């Protein structure tokens, strides 16, 4: 046989690629994943993900107090939070023992899969009351902030797409959802009445994913990396997997 | 310049009619919000409010469970509890140590916006385990109880719809669940193929909040108020804020 | 002070009182303790030192 | 450029001697620091340090209370040791649980830097009740004991000075203070007048440092070691870094 690296039938070569190109357009296909990460960021190093993955449409909706950190099995101030949560959600509205609650977000960074598409992009940034802008009324349920996003590259390659926005003032208390759109450079509507009961199964069939990590390195480590998914670190470092014609 | 409120050119009298105007007609615009609000009142006084806002269509679902009084921070009976929810789910099914459960709700308000169109509330009012009517195959999966809202008005307009109902008998445990579609005078099918995608994202986008205010005072004073939102309370006094061609 | 004596304490609330102790063995020595977290909110954010009108400000050391 | 190593003209080599040496003099120097260590051991096999760092002068004083071990975070028997003190303040004074208290020194350690004059140390080494021998009326506040402590050497150079005393039996119950002065071989005294204000504010500014670590393995590696502190273990070891012209 050729002898490896040397020839146009090193097919083992050719093999590695395609498998690695394939995995990238098959995420891309209408039949793939479009998925989204939020990250909330607390005080003590810690992170909050939720990870929603799910075929020709994705998003993530939470409350105020759901954004705030939980430490599973450890104490939590639960009453204090309560009180605080209702000094929030109206000034001098509760009897809290603190001025500023340590579980409040103080960042939050919103990352989607590439193929979604960008221009899709929308997102509910309401007060601690779950309203988008200041009154019901007045409020556009969402914003199209696509143009904010951006891209994650590893190799020259889009891995992701990032916003990221910090709170770090006392009023920021918010309540988020967001949402994307699958790629679809087609004609063919994956709404349309021929395929839209698949797209009503595929909201009961999205798959989330939520957990609290220590730190952004453990969130790298054994979030991240294992899963080949793209993220942006505090330092603007680029993680995440170039697959296109690559081996 | 001309004097306040004597002539024609009371430009600063015009913009605030056409700012509160614009607001209540933004509301009713397809690019607005449509919400809905369901209160449990417990025994206790106390008052859990769930409420979803979305573009398009909205509404709410809960468990027999989760309608429960919960007392973030403080004791809950528990054990007792889920011994109390064998005994709902299956009459003689438990072995908890009380008659009645005062977690239970002893009534329901169910809330929408003034942009609800009130001929598209459904309602599915079930068992305690989740079936609309008795057996599931015979029950319609919704009831059309738009004729029993009444109008919630202040100064002759409408700020919302307002459907009540009290649980006081000892066999009123349900589960619970409520849409509305927002108002929809044009021929343009929002759930059309040009624009049901997004229809799709808005199911992500609605945000939802939910809180246990200790009274009707206190729902009244720091949740409907800063709010401008529409409310009942037990003496049938209306509130809410009349904005169309108003100052 | 101390750098234990200037972290936060909560008096008659809970304090981790126990993590506490490893989050000190770990600031005292990189990868000291096992603590449960990577940033203890008890640490001081900042210091301000004020001095009376009656000081010499020549005077002052830290 | 001449070759590393083989002529007076290894600069480098020049400069990292005279680093070191320059350390070790200005530690000397009446501008550097003066350090006590007192370790008390426990029967678990951890140690108690407590650390003094000034200018000048510098010293430790605790009670027989202080001294005792307490564990962060665990249980401490907080009740029976009260009770405990009781009976070593005076016999039979207490209704403690027990005959001897694991929490007691079982030794004690006392190390000062090399810039210490050993002939200033002054150590008080008191009753339970704080008193220096027997009764305060017949009791010297002190007792010059720095013909004892042995020099703690690495490299041919004294990197410290220890004094060793062990607490075997049941009635070596103390209370402890121990003291010593910088060096100072001019005839410019810190404390006349010129300087003496300099000395009092060397009493607000010396720096504490105390710990309990879970075994004297911890203490050589994590406290000892990294700081370059002097330290003598339980076989003799001497622990230290040589300075005085050495690269
Ligand atoms: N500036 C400001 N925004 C408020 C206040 N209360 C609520 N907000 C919300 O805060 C959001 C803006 O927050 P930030 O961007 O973090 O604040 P900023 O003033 O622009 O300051 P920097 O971004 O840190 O430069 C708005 O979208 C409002 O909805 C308030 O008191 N001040
Ligand atoms: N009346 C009755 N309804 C039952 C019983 N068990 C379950 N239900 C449910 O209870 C609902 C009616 O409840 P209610 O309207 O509060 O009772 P009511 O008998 O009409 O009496 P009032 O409304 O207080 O005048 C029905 O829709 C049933 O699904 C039962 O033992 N008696
Ligand atoms: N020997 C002795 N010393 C006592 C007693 N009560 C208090 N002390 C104090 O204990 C100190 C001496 O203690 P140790 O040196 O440990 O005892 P030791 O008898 O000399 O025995 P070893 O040193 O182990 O050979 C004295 O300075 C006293 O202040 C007692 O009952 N016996
Ligand atoms: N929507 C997209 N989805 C996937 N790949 C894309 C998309 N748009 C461009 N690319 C490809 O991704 C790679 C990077 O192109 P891109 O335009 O992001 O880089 P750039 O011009 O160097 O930087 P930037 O445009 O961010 O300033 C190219 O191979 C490009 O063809
Ligand atoms: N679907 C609607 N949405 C918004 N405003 C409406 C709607 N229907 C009527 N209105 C307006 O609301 C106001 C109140 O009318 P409405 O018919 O509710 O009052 P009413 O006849 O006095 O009382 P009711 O009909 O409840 O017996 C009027 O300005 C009316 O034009
Ligand atoms: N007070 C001191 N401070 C610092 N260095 C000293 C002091 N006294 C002596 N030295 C130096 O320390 C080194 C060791 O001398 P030292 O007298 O301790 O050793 P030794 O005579 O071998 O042992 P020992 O005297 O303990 O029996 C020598 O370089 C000596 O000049
Ligand atoms: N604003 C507050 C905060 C606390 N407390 C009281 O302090 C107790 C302990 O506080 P909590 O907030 O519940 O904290 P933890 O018990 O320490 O933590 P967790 O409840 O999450 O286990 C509460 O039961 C409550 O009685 C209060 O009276 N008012
Ligand atoms: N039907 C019941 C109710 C209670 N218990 C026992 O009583 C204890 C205390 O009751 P619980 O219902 O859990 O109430 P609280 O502890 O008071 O409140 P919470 O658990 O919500 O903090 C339970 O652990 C359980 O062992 C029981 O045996 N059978
Ligand atoms: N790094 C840690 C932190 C906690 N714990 C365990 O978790 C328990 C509770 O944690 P602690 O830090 O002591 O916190 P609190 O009890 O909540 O607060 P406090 O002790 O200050 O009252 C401790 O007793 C300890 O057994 C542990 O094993 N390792
Ligand atoms: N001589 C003693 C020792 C203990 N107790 C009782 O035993 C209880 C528990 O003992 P304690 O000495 O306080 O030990 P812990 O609670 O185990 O530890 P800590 O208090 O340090 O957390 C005390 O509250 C006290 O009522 C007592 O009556 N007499
Ligand atoms: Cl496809
Ligand atoms: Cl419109
Ligand atoms: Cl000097
Ligand atoms: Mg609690
Ligand atoms: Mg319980
Ligand atoms: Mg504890
Ligand atoms: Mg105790």
């Amino acid at each position: 046989a050729d002898v490896a690296g040397t020839s146009n039938r090193d097919f083992r070569g050719r093999e590695q690629r395609l498998f690695n190109s394939e995995q990238y357009n098959y995420n891309n296909s209408l039949n793939g994943e479009v998925s989204v990460w939020v990250y909330a960021y607390y005080s003590d190093g810690s992170v909050l993900v939720i990870n929603k993955n799910s075929q020709y449409k994705v998003g993530i909706s939470e409350t105020f107090k759901a954004l705030k950190e939980y430490r599973e099995g450890q104490h939590n101030d639960s009453y204090d939070e309560y009180e605080v949560n209702q000094s929030i959600y109206y000034p001098n509205g509760g009897d809290a023992r603190k001025f500023h609650s340590n579980a409040k977000p103080r960042a939050i960074q919103i990352i989607f899969s590439p193929s979604v598409n960008v221009r899709t992009i929308k997102m509910a940034k309401g007060n601690a009351v779950s309203v988008p802008d200041e009154y019901l009324q007045r409020s556009h349920p969402w914003e199209a902030t696509g143009i904010k996003y951006r891209k994650i590259k590893r190799d020259g390659e889009i891995v992701g797409y990032s916003h990221y926005f910090e709170l770090p003032h006392e009023y920021n208390s918010i309540s988020l959802a967001v949402s994307g759109v699958h790629k679809n450079p087609s004609s063919y509507n994956v709404g349309s009445a021929h395929n839209v009961m698949d797209v009503f199964q595929s909201c009961d069939l999205a798959l989330r994913f939520c957990n609290r990590y220590w730190a952004e390195l453990e969130l790298v480590n054994h979030y991240i990396s294992p899963n080949a998914y793209p993220y942006l670190d505090i330092n603007n470092h680029s993680y995440g997997v170039a697959l296109s014609n690559r081996q």
